[PDB]
């Protein structure tokens, strides 16, 4: 730790509020190993916040953007994020794969990443690693106490995880059904409907939102297409709907379908005006 003795992020931080966006400054900056970066903009004091978000950084943010590339598929390359900033996107998805090389090794600053990676820059796939996680763990031990946590987390994220439009409403829609199914398996009946409830929402939302999020999907599955977003392997919204349908049965008849419908419908106009 020659590295916070002397304080890397705090010399850095320093020179910003010294210079402002300098080419001296963006020189520093790029300089800085990719998980530095992120961890900068992550955890400076709103003034530097600003600075790395300025109009005269944007440059340099969407160069790195733009060198993002896959270990494997080594042409596929991300599309603009839509809302999110690249440079968010860059931020989020370096500290997601940060995560994921702890994990196996040093589980501990597994959880730490990953939750900078979603609750500071909603990177989706940390969101996705972060459900995926809590459903392994109810079905490896369904007590009701795991249960309520993936519930409460799902509720409380919904509307950030939705910023990233049909993948998004397809992950909070795959989470839903898992957790209709555990509701049922411990025989909470209610909870158990209003799970599917809002799982066909936001089956719903995601239809009225595939148009407009071509750049999200081929971002959030990496151009493989909506298959691995459910449990079903379907790359159609329509049949995924249908085949959730034939399960959950008598917990959705048509008024509560209509009903979710209908709120997919205000929220789309309501929310995602254009």
């Amino acid at each position: 730790k020659g590295k916070l003795m002397p304080n890397s992020l705090k010399d850095v931080q320093k020179l910003i509020c010294d210079e402002g966006i300098t080419d001296n400054v963006i020189t520093t900056l790029s300089r800085l190993k990719p998980f530095d970066l992120a961890m900068l903009k992550a955890t400076s004091d709103n003034k530097v916040k600003t600075l790395l978000d300025s109009d005269e950084l944007k440059p340099f943010w969407v160069n790195k953007f733009n060198k993002l590339r896959l270990e494997k598929d080594h042409i596929f390359q991300f599309r603009n994020p839509d809302p999110q900033s690249r440079a968010d996107f860059y931020c989020g998805y370096v500290l997601y794969l940060a995560a994921l090389k702890e994990k196996q090794k040093e589980i501990s600053s597994y959880y730490d990443y990953l939750n900078l990676s979603f609750t500071t820059f909603n990177c989706f796939y940390a969101a996705q690693e972060i459900l995926t996680f809590l459903i392994g763990a109810c079905k490896n031990d369904t007590k009701r106490e795991n249960i309520d946590l993936l519930y409460n987390f799902v509720t409380s994220q919904s509307t950030q995880i939705q910023e990233h439009k049909t993948p998004g409403c397809l992950l909070l829609a795959n989470a839903y059904f898992y957790l209709a199914g555990f509701y049922l398996s411990l025989d909470l009946k209610a909870e158990s409907i209003e799970c599917y409830k809002e799982c066909w929402g936001q089956l719903h939302l995601a239809q009225l939102l595939e148009t407009d999020s071509e750049r999200e999907i081929h971002n959030a599955y990496f151009n493989k297409g909506l298959a691995t977003s459910n449990a079903f392997g379907l790359n159609s919204i329509s049949e995924i709907k249908a085949r959730c349908l034939d399960l959950a049965s008598e917990a959705l008849p048509y008024p509560a379908r209509n009903v979710m419908e209908a709120n997919a419908v205000k929220t789309f106009e309501n929310r995602f005006k254009d």
